[PDB]
């Protein structure tokens, strides 16, 4: 079968992440794609805010994120690595949980699995993974700014 | 009779500049609006590709051009000044004439009247110096745009 390709074209999937699905082995393909869609959505809003938020950093962040985005679209991320990323993104989607997103990010940052906080150990981090982790931090700061300015 | 309030609402005017009208006294109001319309169109294409071309300079360029545009919309520019600006914008509309546009721009920035090259003196103010500087940004963007597609 070619389920992953069906998922990538499925227009009934939104960017909204349900925390209860984080960790589910069966819901992994779907969650992987949702993270891909939301990251694209965050970049879309930054692009709409270029005039007001670090325009000189956009293009580079976007480009550094392409490999991760492709991995998410193809569901090639490791279980615990997806769990940690989805956790960061989930909290980032929640009102007033910017500190929970940062806390989760720091866990992912030092090779530790991150699970959602208040709702519902080790992970391998190579040069490839380290690259997008660093970039994800820029999305976090953009969202913090976007929220405070709206 | 606010005709400037009429020309600005007319959708029968395009951005295309006819060089034979640059020094016309009767066509001043029309040419002035055309320059306004063309500059907006350039800022529009830059906007559409903001991430690809110096996004950090866009906002400042728009702000510096705001007062010029208002003046163009109201036909408030002195004859010699409109002539020079129109000349620069006219050549800019010609891809293979980017160098003639820059040459015309140099005259304008020096306070001299720029007449179409393919086909005496002026005075410069502060706020005026402000928009003359941003015009060069429109030129650099255009060169990049027509080169990257």
């Amino acid at each position: 079968m070619r389920i992953q390709e069906a998922i990538a074209q499925d227009k009934t999937i939104s960017v909204i992440i349900d925390p209860s699905q984080i960790g589910s082995t069966e819901g992994k393909p779907l969650l992987s794609m949702k993270c891909n869609l939301y990251i694209h959505e965050i970049l879309s809003r930054w692009k709409a805010s270029l005039e007001a938020y670090h325009p000189e950093l956009f293009l580079d962040t976007k480009k550094a994120l392409f490999p991760l985005l492709l991995q998410l679209r193809r569901n090639q991320l490791a279980p615990d690595l997806l769990i940690s990323l989805a956790t960061v993104l989930y909290h980032l989607q929640q009102p007033k949980e910017i500190n929970l997103a940062v806390q989760s990010y720091m866990k992912l940052s030092i090779g530790n699995v991150a699970w959602p906080i208040g709702v519902t150990a080790n992970i391998m981090i190579d040069e490839r993974t380290r690259l997008w982790i660093t970039s994800i931090k820029r999305l976090i700061t953009f969202e913090e700014w976007y929220t405070s300015n709206h």
